[PDB]
């Protein structure tokens, strides 16, 4: 059968170890051997030496969420000149350094879904706004912030983005940042948090410092880790997607491509158990660059969370 990579940020976070769950179901039912590993830290270095691992291995393809658009760049390039097929999910890297990206949404629908949970709680006209993510390296994360950081100047013109600032997927830093960023600004009005990881230190931070009826805290991450903030009234809502089915679809999609070849953009997949996806040009990303064989999957909703359907979802 194929062996197939399925590459996480980093592990020991629910939304990656959820997502691996998925690819790992996903290869039992597709008749492949999906592996989930990764670092323990978000780093370049960590990630480039899982997947020259999973190269050296003669793994038939690899489906890698990046810490970085470029810094994996040589080693995914060596991987697809060895034949390994390469892909992305979550996280993108350069469009040329993979083949397709298995992705949860545009940079202006996941910024616009930041933006209109923040704005639902701030119903002020002038307001002071913090972001608050993992890395100002981070392929994803950043896209978002931009594209929400432009919506904001738009439809917002009244609130000032006071800050931004990183917790770098980790517990203890994004701890310390929310209770800085809450201290320095004693009438912020709210915390936009488009990371897993960032998005509970905010809230926790919050009740630490008994902050959270005046500042609004939106972001992404999974409901097990947000349940508790939300039962409590912490925040009101956040913003995921299907992530189980995101790794399941980069298993599919991985295997579909390695028995029957690349798939062009235009072309869709019959998944069982999931519906059809199909292959959208890198330029629904912004980017500016095409190639056959090479695009973008998107996954075909994402979901806001709150305390009326949280009890809904076990992940
Ligand atoms: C869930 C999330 O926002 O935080 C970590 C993941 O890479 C993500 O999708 O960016």
């Amino acid at each position: 059968e194929n062996q197939i990579a399925f590459i996480p940020k980093l592990v020991g976070v629910g939304f990656f170890t959820s997502g691996g769950a998925g690819a790992v179901k996903a290869g039992e039912e597709v008749g492949a051997k999906v592996t989930y590993d990764g670092p323990t830290e978000p780093s370049v270095s960590g990630q480039v030496q899982f997947i020259n691992n999973f190269v050296n291995q003669g793994y038939n393809a690899l489906i890698v969420s990046s810490v970085s658009p470029d810094g994996l760049c040589p080693a995914l390039k060596r991987a697809m000149e060895r034949g390994v097929l390469v892909m992305t999910w979550d996280s993108d890297v350069n469009p040329d350094c993979r083949s397709y990206y298995i992705n949860q949404g545009t940079p202006e629908q996941l910024g616009g879904l930041l933006v209109d949970m923040a704005a639902e709680g701030v119903k002020k006209e002038k307001a002071k706004v913090a972001f608050f993510y993992s890395s100002p390296t981070v392929t994803d994360q950043n896209a978002w912030a931009e594209a929400a950081k432009a919506k904001i100047a738009k439809e917002h013109p009244g609130w000032e983005i006071v800050t931004t600032q990183y917790g770098y997927n980790d517990a203890q830093k994004s701890l310390q940042t929310a209770e800085s960023i809450l201290q320095t600004y004693p009438d912020l009005d709210a915390i936009i948090a488009p990371d897993a990881n960032a998005l509970p230190a905010a809230a926790q931070a919050a009740e630490n410092l008994k902050r959270a009826e005046g500042v609004t805290i939106v972001g992404f991450s999974t409901p097990n880790v947000m349940r508790p903030y939300i039962e409590r009234g912490t925040i009101q809502r956040f913003g995921l997607w299907d992530v189980t089915q995101q790794g399941k679809i980069s298993v599919f999609v991985a295997d579909h491509v390695l028995k029957n070849g690349p798939m062009k953009v235009g072309e869709k997949l019959e998944i069982p158990g999931v519906g059809t996806v199909e292959v959208s040009a890198n330029k629904v990303q912004g980017y500016d660059y095409e190639a056959d064989g090479n695009g973008i999957i998107l996954l075909p909703e994402r979901t806001v969370f709150t305390k009326e359907n949280i009890g809904n979802f076990d992940f």
